[PDB]
DNA sequence: ATCTACGCGTAGATATATCTACGTTTAACAGTGGCCTTATTAAATGACTTCTCCATGATCTAC
């Protein structure tokens, strides 16, 4: 929430912030930075078995 | 390799930034009826100290 309040142009702090945010989301980095808003989306999805459909 | 200068990493101190939100029921009522025990009985039996312990003087009798 900090990161996204904060100045978007702002750098992200890597092992600090990213690194532990897609750890916790069960999502590799690989798939953070490569995979398409729509294929993030239903993976989010279906690792917290949601329900949404972007 | 060594002396000297300087730019930087870093730790400490400090000001700042954090979007929704609002409106959060207005109305009218908060039981109207009638009763608030009718009968009957208000004990029937028998017992209501039990006992001593008397006061005083005439008389008998022993020393």
């Amino acid at each position: 929430r900090i990161a996204s309040t904060t100045n978007q142009s702002q750098p992200y702090h890597l092992v600090k912030l990213i690194i532990p945010v897609c750890e916790k989301a069960k999502i590799s980095v690989f798939q953070l930075f490569g995979s398409d808003f729509k294929e993030l989306g239903k993976i989010l999805f279906g690792n917290f078995s949601l329900e949404l459909k972007l």
